[PDB]
């Protein structure tokens, strides 16, 4: 089903998944996504021990962007959510791939 800002992040399919892996895991964009989501207290999500094991995923041969958007999925933030933060962090590529309407041109 076509992607809307109100889906969840839980329910984005295989595909989807790691193609934002691709797009989000080099250059340590998934450690600008993941210092980035805070809590509803504005708190950060994650602290340096959180990134530190997202991190050590490479190199089993495992995305950090996966782990990442696996856990903090379980809070039914949106791909709203998402693409919010993604333009924020100024990873403009994978805001497109969910949002490309949300994009600022």
């Amino acid at each position: 089903k076509p992607l809307t800002p109100s889906t969840y992040i839980r329910n984005l399919n295989v595909g989807i998944l790691r193609k934002l892996s691709d797009f989000i895991d080099p250059q340590e964009g998934w450690k600008k996504l993941a210092v980035a989501i805070k809590k509803p207290s504005g708190d950060d999500r994650y602290n340096q021990f959180h990134i530190r094991r997202f991190e050590a995923l490479l190199q089993t041969g495992l995305s950090p962007t996966c782990e990442l958007l696996f856990d903090w999925g379980t809070t039914n933030c949106t791909v709203g959510d998402l693409v919010d933060l993604l333009v924020q962090i100024e990873l403009f590529a994978p805001a497109t791939l969910l949002l490309p309407d949300a994009v600022p041109q």
